[PDB]
């Protein structure tokens, strides 16, 4: 009769005790899985840190092509100023000879000799125009390539600007998982650990009743 | 005796009870945080994916910058040749006009005006010569700018590929906690399921005992 009682508290001991059991075992198998990535997480924490890096180094690079472009724009500036001063000697160069064969002509014989030279003179001038607009030519092609290099540049700038951002939002995500991590692993050993405690003190006070 | 026991079951149970209550409370907030981090989770995937595609457009994008560079090359040694034929034809029309001079000396007075000319079709002879210089330190300077820019781009072509590595291993990397808190989120669930109906039935065996006896 009491006795009849008595196989009640040690079949609830027994609950008790396959319970923690359980709670034991799920709660440190999970614990390994959790703790199984924290080495692969240090990897990746490192490389985003590194990455940061690389991306600064882009950032700058691409502003150095571009000043380095608008120098050479200045370069091409230049040398469309000077050659349109050969542009302006030629055409300098040409009058005199035109009038000098002009009075050439207004003398006799002797004239011939200056008259032949002031006439090469002319065509050695208006050869130099066309060499002259020739290297026009290609410095306007310069200035549309140069043009056409800086928007690209700035073409990479707008797309470079996602890969900033969502590598920033990589190191913060990752800095929350970790820590939902921790409060997980945290609170599965707090009450892994209270509920060990607990069995045990009933485990204990159930001894007592076989016992005596 | 049996009621030391029985006492000292309850105050147990009683306490048991509110520790795996705290259990639930607590797991059910983490299991907020772990759904409301599988979606962010989705949406990071889906950035990267874009950094991926928007990287593979740069690398396309500097190969044709270097294309850009390297006929800016072509074009100004197309400049110097010319710039070359022009101090020919300068050197040519100095001797001409050298000619001249020294053929308006033999001719009198008769000629001392086209000795002036041609003395200036000489001044204009070697300002072309000088302005030349000029042209081919400034159109070398561009050959050293042009180089210096195909060395920065290759360089950066390179850079662009390390970031495209980095965020082809976090999208590793990110698949592989997609599938951690899953597992995390599963693991939580049953367990809080299962402990809620072994402890239950523990509660009420207990209160049957407290009772009776």
């Amino acid at each position: 009769r009491i006795e009849e009682v008595k196989e009640r508290f040690v079949n609830l001991n027994r609950l008790f005790q396959e319970l923690v059991g359980d709670f034991q075992a799920k709660s440190d198998q999970l614990v390994s899985v959790i703790q199984d990535m924290e080495k692969i997480s240090e990897n990746i924490m490192e490389e985003l840190k590194k990455s940061g890096t690389n991306v600064d180094q882009i950032v700058e690079r691409v502003k150095e092509a571009s000043s380095q472009i608008g120098e050479t724009l200045e370069n091409i500036r230049s040398i469309e100023k000077l050659i349109q001063n050969i542009m302006r000697i030629a055409r300098e160069t040409n009058i005199l000879a035109l009038n000098a064969t002009i009075e050439a002509a207004r003398a006799g014989e002797a004239g011939k000799g200056f008259m032949i030279v002031a006439n090469e003179v002319q065509n050695l001038s208006n050869e130099t125009n066309e060499v002259t607009k020739q290297i026009v030519e290609k410095a306007r092609e310069i200035l549309e390539s140069s043009q056409r290099s800086l928007e690209n540049l700035e073409f990479m700038a707008n797309l470079f600007e996602t890969v900033g951002k969502t590598l920033q939002n990589m190191v913060r995500f990752m800095e929350n998982i970790v820590k939902l991590l921790q409060e997980v692993r945290n609170s599965l050993d707090t009450s892994k650990e209270s509920l060990s405690e607990k069995s045990a003190e009933i485990d204990s006070a159930t001894k007592v009743l076989e016992e005596t």
